[PDB]
């Protein structure tokens, strides 16, 4: 038998009840929501995400999230969230709408989930099914390695794929992650990533860059650039799939031009 799924229809919103909130650090949370029963699973294919939607101060706000739970978890879904507080970053004085709304929720409040969504699904053993658009059929391709470039909150789509690969001992796909952040303190999910490196270093390569570095720093400083892509992603000769998720100036200026300078086919670099 298989467990009942929560996300039965992508066109339906499912209000899920908040049952636990962990303060991971000053501006990081883990939110656990109950599924419809303790025996349900979410029903989120690897590669896909959900949306949260809410009326936030009277206006509709919809944002995508990739849980840190998986379909192996029964009864709950966990989201790790970076809270963007107002009056902290000079370019974003209002902070972030959905992340501050999540931070204001009380235990027992509900929020609407919808899914699954996304043009990419990982079918296992190196094989990705990628739609060019919703309204189009998925181009499958079995790669030997995956280059992953995440910035900030773009880590969770990568982590979901990395974990799905690592937990299959017969999946020989090698993942190379280059993870960019504003500062060391702002990095999400560092213990989780380092546990994966500890356990799976032959299939999982991990590197960080930070816009500005701490005094004691073992990794890179600056935006993603050509040299970092040469040093920390598989070479284009090996035809890796390249996955990206990060802010717009990062993808547009740091990632795509430099993936091209190295020789990866730009038009095949997938952005979540
Ligand atoms: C597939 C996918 C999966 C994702 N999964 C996750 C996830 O698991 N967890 C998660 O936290 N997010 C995730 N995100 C990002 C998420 O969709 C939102 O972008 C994020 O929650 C911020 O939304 P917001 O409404 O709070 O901010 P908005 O109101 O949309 O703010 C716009 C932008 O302003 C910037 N900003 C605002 N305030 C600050 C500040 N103080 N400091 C720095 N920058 C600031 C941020 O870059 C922010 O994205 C994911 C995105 C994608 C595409």
């Amino acid at each position: 038998s298989t467990p009942a799924i929560t996300l039965e229809n992508p066109d339906i919103k499912y209000p899920l009840r908040l049952i636990d909130k962990e303060v991971v650090n000053h501006d990081t949370r883990r939110f656990r929501f109950a599924l419809p029963s303790p025996q349900h699973i979410l029903g989120l294919p690897v590669g896909q995400h959900i949306y949260l939607s809410a009326r936030i101060d009277g206006n509709l706000v919809i944002r995508p999230y990739t849980p840190v739970s998986s379909d192996d978890d029964k009864g709950f879904v966990d989201l790790v969230i970076k809270v963007y507080f107002k009056d902290t970053h000079p370019k974003f004085p209002a902070g972030g709408k959905m992340s501050q709304y999540l931070e204001s929720m009380k235990i027992g409040d509900t929020i609407e989930f919808r899914g699954p969504n996304g043009l990419l699904v990982y079918q296992g053993k190196g094989k990705f099914a990628i739609r060019p658009d919703k309204k189009s059929s998925p181009v499958i391709k079995t790669v030997k390695s995956v280059g992953m470039i995440a910035g900030g909150t773009g880590i969770t789509p990568m982590l979901q794929v990395i974990r799905a690969i690592m937990k299959d001992p017969d999946d020989h796909t090698v993942c190379h992650l280059l993870f960019a952040n504003q500062t060391e303190k702002d990095i999400l999910l560092r213990p989780e990533l380092e546990e994966l490196r500890n356990e799976h270093s032959a299939r999982f390569k991990l590197w960080y860059t930070v816009d500005r570095a701490p005094e004691a720093w073992d990794y890179s400083q600056g935006f993603v650039n050509e040299e970092m892509i040469r040093d920390h992603l598989p070479p284009p000769e090996e035809e890796p799939l390249v996955l990206m998720c990060g802010p717009p100036p990062m993808i547009q200026y740091a990632c795509l031009p430099n993936l091209e300078r190295v020789g990866h086919p730009k038009e095949r670099c997938f952005a979540f």
